[PDB]
């Protein structure tokens, strides 16, 4: 493997201390995309200063990022103290299509210390460290974000000239305050300026030192490194990851004033990242020496589409988010950065859903009726009702009587009620609790060897119970029996051959046995006939008094389908919401199968009656009739057309929405048409919505003038008036 | 390899006890099965499972996989693909320019 | 084993795939959307086995 060098010789780590309330700051910047920030140079090619389009991963225009900032650890007089850092470690984030940074940002500026902010110390950029892989789970603490078998690391060391990238396994270290040991708070790395980044000896390994306390390097197979110089300048960074391996991508190596993001390296890893994390880190400066850093931020790429304005020399000066707003998307449609004035139609908007209507055949249930009335049959004797393709609730059936053994083989007791399956079966017999000992499909007792006997190749269950005193239609045997013997004797009168009871099986012995024993001790026997081979039938039985109430066994199996599990426990709306019908707004239904999204009114009848679909001549669903006997119609749903009002000579705009009426219009739309209707409330956020002959706008002014060409007109005697020249 | 292998089943079972869903291999990319899956199967019709995380859902992983018997020659076989670009393209076929 | 794949991308570098060929005895050669011939000539980004 390679050849990383040797580990730290502590196990010990400093501690960490969470100081998360420390760092909160609210401070977002949303990606100015006409400046292309955040924007990935495409491959390959380059352009003169035409403007073009394209498709790709980039960030969101309206994305303001996540951000993240370093500070010093703690530290009191001259020297260091405990590590003082944000609760970064645990923020694990599902890995998505890459991301692209912001760093430096705050650069050549000032602000606080954050973790002691009332010294006010300047901002300066400070290099992040990552950890990436394809999974993540608890720590030996139960703390979140560790990583498992070989997982990336993106670490500088010392000061920012120096990068390094590994693919490696990290090894928990059981020192104090380390990953293996029980005394661990979060990880975190740290940097010590007083003997670190020396101006004549950089220390090139010491980030990665203080890495090395808290996890050995193990197995690594890969390792790199960059040679990087400092710069205050605003830099951009960024990650995606492809089958040809993870690829890296920076402004600073090309572009540095213009921020077009070049890919500068390329990884060998292909192995998926699923999962993603920032590393905390400190710095360990004397504690009046300790350096305040600046704001660090990070975006998400998303499949978007952009205008693209090249110069002439390459570099793209402006981009249009398609999707941001309808007006982005009107100059996506006109390939240019800046559209003719006119009146102009955008998509319509989606409406929205409510929740859904379902019909379906609802009354088969499982008939369990017999349980409850006259004599239950001796354990030997056990009755059995076999049930396919119904409707079942064996939680309602078993609150018939108070359960005093609930157990089951290969399903849990709970798991058989709820699961699907292509049949149920239920056996059931008196049985006496003072034989509970031996009911079990295990058991050593007579009961499991003579009497009754479960298969092992279906899920099964054992039940006891009793009946309450109200089941008045139950009635109980003179005594509980069961046989305590069942052999057959060989024709030669002294070999004698025993017969254990069968799996889901009748023992042979019951046909000559009585229904009920009559004394405890009894038996019979049975001349058998040549064709058997002759000998005799001969067996026993055994007899437990009567009770009050009467006690219950109970036997369960269960076949599942592969395909065929037609028995489940379907219930009619118990705790449910009772969907069977709204009257109503877009809900989404099935009829019978049938399917679609849409409006239900509860109109009037036509024929012919209990066809249930009526339809138009273009096969539309018209309406249906509901198992509740009333006709409803059914409009589907309808969508609002909306367009635009754009004054290229002022670069504003206004909008209408037609047909709608104002009387559905909000000052923020729930259906939705575009990611956001902000460029509308840049001047609206201040006004109502006005209703117009042709439709509710927004941002028109009632100022009632007459003028005879507005060059905005929008039909009828309206008209849409420009503001006034500079 | 002391026996050929392969996985013939990879789905993970529903949190409830009811249904199964299927997972096919995406393409250019490992099985997520392979994490429970050993380095060889130790016998045909062999099958593995691992619970899944909270952050999954619950249910569990479940794979199994099938052998074949170990041959006199070695048999083994290749993929290839190939990756268009314009100024990127680095990879060639061995050049002369004389 | 099948689940267990080992990639090789290649970049920057030169080949002469016949070598390799003469390395095995191929018992199945067939390509996809290329021919056979063109693959082992045309010049890429890539290289991915």
């Amino acid at each position: 493997y390679v050849d990383v060098g040797p580990d730290s010789v502590k196990s010990a780590c400093i501690e960490v201390d969470i100081q998360q309330t420390f760092f909160d700051k609210t401070w977002p910047r949303p990606i100015d995309v006409s400046k292309a920030d955040g924007i990935i140079y495409p491959q390959g090619r380059t352009y003169s200063n035409i403007t073009i389009t394209y498709q790709g991963l980039f960030p969101y225009q309206g994305d303001h990022g996540d951000m993240y900032v370093y500070s010093a650890g703690h530290a009191t007089g001259t020297t260091p103290q405990k590590l003082f850092v944000a609760n970064y470690s645990q923020d694990v984030k599902q890995f998505a299509n890459g991301f692209v940074v912001r760093i430096g940002a705050a650069a050549n500026s000032t602000g606080t210390v954050i973790i002691s902010p009332s010294t006010s110390a300047t901002i300066r950029k400070i290099y992040p460290a990552f950890m990436l892989g394809s999974s993540v789970g608890n720590f030996s603490d139960g703390k979140m974000g560790r990583f498992f078998n070989h997982t990336l690391v993106l670490l500088p060391d010392g000061c920012g000239t120096l990068l390094r990238a590994f693919y490696c396994i990290l090894e928990p270290r059981s020192g104090n305050h380390c990953p293996a040991g029980n005394s661990y708070t979060s990880f975190a790395t740290y940097h010590t300026p007083a003997t670190d980044c020396s101006d004549g000896n950089y220390n090139r390994n010491a980030s990665l030192n203080s890495f090395k306390e808290y996890f050995n390097l193990r197995n690594c197979t890969f390792m790199y490194t960059y040679n990087i110089t400092e710069d205050e300048i605003l830099e951009w960074f960024g990650i995606t990851q492809t089958a040809q391996g993870v690829h890296l991508f920076s402004s600073r190596y090309v572009d540095l004033y213009g921020g077009n993001m070049f890919q500068f390296a390329t990884l060998p890893v292909y192995d998926t990242i699923k999962y993603y994390s920032i590393i905390p880190h400190s710095i360990r400066s004397i504690q009046s020496d300790r350096k305040a850093w600046a704001a660090f931020y990070v975006y998400k790429l998303q499949p978007l589409t952009f205008l693209l304005d090249f110069s002439v020399d390459g570099y793209i000066r402006r981009a249009i988010d398609c999707g941001f707003n309808d007006l982005s998307q009107l100059h996506c449609s006109y390939e240019s950065f800046d559209v003719e004035s006119g009146v102009y139609s955008v998509s319509s908007f989606e409406a929205k859903p409510s929740g859904s209507v379902v019909e379906q055949a609802e009354g088969v249930e499982c008939d369990f009726s017999p349980l409850l009335s006259g004599t239950p049959p001796q354990v030997y004797n056990f009755k059995r009702l076999v049930f396919t393709n119904c409707n079942y609730n064996l939680t309602k059936l078993l609150s018939l009587f108070s359960v005093n053994d609930f157990t089951c083989s290969q399903i849990s007791p709970a798991a058989i009620a709820s699961n699907c399956y292509s049949s149920l079966i239920l056996d059931y017999f008196s049985y006496p609790l003072s034989m509970k000992s031996d009911l079990s499909v295990s058991s050593a007792g007579p009961i499991s060897q003579f009497n009754y006997k479960q298969s092992f190749s279906n899920p099964t269950c054992l039940i006891l119970a009793t009946v309450p005193h109200n089941l008045t239609t139950i009635t109980k045997p003179l005594k509980y029996s069961y046989i305590n013997k069942c052999s057959r004797f060989l024709s030669d009168d002294r070999t004698e051959v025993p017969q254990l009871v069968n799996a889901n099986q009748y023992s042979p012995c019951v046909s000559i046995v009585p229904s009920t024993v009559w004394e405890d001790g009894d038996y019979y026997r049975k001349q058998l006939s040549p064709l058997e081979g002759g000998g005799w039938l001969v067996a026993s039985g055994s007899t437990v008094a009567m009770t009050e109430q009467l006690q219950m066994g109970f036997g369960i199996t269960v076949q599942y389908g592969t395909d065929t599990n037609s028995v489940c426990p379907k219930l009619e709306f118990a705790n449910d919401t009772k969907i069977a019908s709204q009257l109503g707004n877009c809900v989404e239904y099935s009829l019978y199968g049938v399917s679609g999204r849409g409006v239900f009114q509860n109109c009037t009848a036509v024929g012919v009656r209990q066809q249930r679909f009526v339809y138009d001549a273009y096969q539309n669903l018209v309406g249906y009739y509901s198992d509740d006997g009333n006709y409803y119609c059914l409009r589907a749903c309808v969508s609002v057309p909306v367009s635009v009002i754009y004054d290229k000579e002022t670069k504003t705009h206004a909008t209408l929405f037609g047909s709608v009426a104002c009387e559905h219009i909000s000052s923020t739309m729930s259906q939705y048409s575009r990611s956001t209707r902000s460029m509308l409330k840049r001047r609206d956020s201040t006004y109502g919505p006005l209703q117009t002959p042709v439709g509710c706008v927004l941002g028109l002014v009632n100022s009632s003038l007459f003028v005879e060409d507005c060059k905005l007109p929008l039909g009828q005697s309206l008209c849409a008036l420009p503001d006034t020249p500079s």
